[PDB]
């Protein structure tokens, strides 16, 4: 069937205002398209997200209030502070629209899902998974994974959401914490003091969704095949329990070596191997982005992941682009672990893994 890439100038354009990750979009972009990865799929334009197509999941207080303060720059507005405005989320002139068309890529992304015009598509540009019903967090304004999945819901009766973001995808577990049509799964660092400080192995979910959330908290350190062996192993046991029938997959490159947050110490291959496994499933597969702050490394990642997802093996010489020099100095598409320990006991990983199977029991 072949992969929609979402993807539009406008719609990168908007995405490289963000100042936690300037031009990322367009780095991300022009990478794929240098390895001429685009030509292998399906380019579809997105749709800004209606009002109504927002409200599915924020409150209309919200939204008017992000609108209102879109009008020029901010950050001094008084009812800013309690919408999750301020320093976290600042309040810039356009965040309306900018969060509109992040919205907008998402839902297009799940419509074509629905239509069955593919079985994998693509929002790099997405994933902000921190942002409430009525509140901005942890960068996020608006929560474009929720506004997917809340619209993957109108065919797909069990949506299963997997997040390997550094962070705890606590907005969309929480969207969704009553219910038992969508189970989260979060891989994350938990550690008292890391942000946001939720998701320890024991929140499984509240009432009719007790156990159809999923956490499994990790250290800094980890390196890919201890990963992949801990996604693989719940994975498989959350296929089994729950059958899911459509997926939203969440791929923050914040867990990659090189990443200022410097807390995880994986490369894209380990990623891609989780990934892999996710796509063997042949589910309607939503694909986004999130986190990552070593620019070139987020580009490096995503763009090996197309690479995955379209079954091709990538040179590793990176290609003469725009952005080539920000490649520099060696130029090459592999990224290295750094030499820094493993914080990750072995005991403390299969107490979590029991832990999980003990709760996915209850499904
Ligand atoms: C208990 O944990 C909590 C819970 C709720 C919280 N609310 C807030 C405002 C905070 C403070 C906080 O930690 N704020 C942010 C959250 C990061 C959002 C990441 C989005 C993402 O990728 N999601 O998937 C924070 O970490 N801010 C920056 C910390 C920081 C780093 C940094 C962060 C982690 C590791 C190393 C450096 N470098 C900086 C340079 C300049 C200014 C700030 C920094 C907070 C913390
Ligand atoms: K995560
Ligand atoms: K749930
Ligand atoms: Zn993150």
């Amino acid at each position: 069937l072949v992969p929609v890439y979402i993807y539009s100038p406008e719609y990168v354009s908007m995405c490289d205002s963000l100042a936690k990750i300037p031009k990322r979009a367009d780095m991300v972009h022009s990478l794929i398209e240098a390895y001429a990865l685009h030509k292998q799929m399906r380019i579809v334009k997105p749709k800004v997200a209606s009002m109504e197509e927002m409200a599915t999941f924020h409150t209309d207080a919200y939204l008017q209030h992000l609108q209102k303060v879109s009008q020029e720059g901010d950050d001094d507005h008084p009812d800013s502070i309690e919408y999750g405005l301020g320093y976290d989320c600042p309040a810039t002139e356009g965040i309306f629209d900018y969060a509109a068309a992040i919205g907008g890529a998402t839902i297009t992304a799940a419509q074509c899902l629905i239509d069955g015009m593919c079985k994998v598509a693509i929002n790099w540009s997405g994933g902000w998974h921190h942002a409430k019903k009525d509140e901005a967090s942890g960068f996020c304004y608006l929560n474009d994974a929720v506004l997917g999945i809340l619209r993957l819901r109108r065919k797909f009766e069990r949506i299963l959401y997997v997040d390997l973001d550094l962070h705890h995808g606590d907005g969309v577990e929480d969207a969704f914490s009553f219910t038992s049509k969508v189970m989260t799964v979060s891989l994350h660092k938990f550690s008292p003091g890391f942000f946001p400080g939720t998701g320890d192995v024991s929140d499984v979910g509240l009432g009719k969704g007790r156990y159809y959330s999923v956490n499994v908290p990790i250290q800094d350190g980890i390196q890919d095949e201890k990963y992949y062996q801990i996604c693989e192993s719940v994975l498989k046991e959350v296929y089994q329990a729950f059958n899911p029938k459509a997926v939203v997959l969440q791929l923050g490159a914040d867990t990659i070596a090189g990443d200022p947050m410097c807390s995880f110490n994986m490369t894209p291959v380990g990623i891609g191997k989780c990934l892999k496994y996710i796509l063997q499933w042949q589910l309607a597969t939503l694909i986004l982005g999130g986190g990552g702050y070593n620019l070139a490394n987020t580009a490096r990642c995503w763009t090996y992941l197309t690479g995955v997802i379209l079954g091709k093996t990538l040179s590793s010489e990176i290609p003469d682009h725009e952005f080539f020099t920000a490649y520099g100095p060696d130029y090459v598409l592999e990224i290295t672990p750094s030499c820094r320990p493993d914080r990750n006991e072995p005991h403390r990983i299969q107490q979590i893994l029991n832990y999980i199977k003990g709760n996915l029991k209850h499904v």
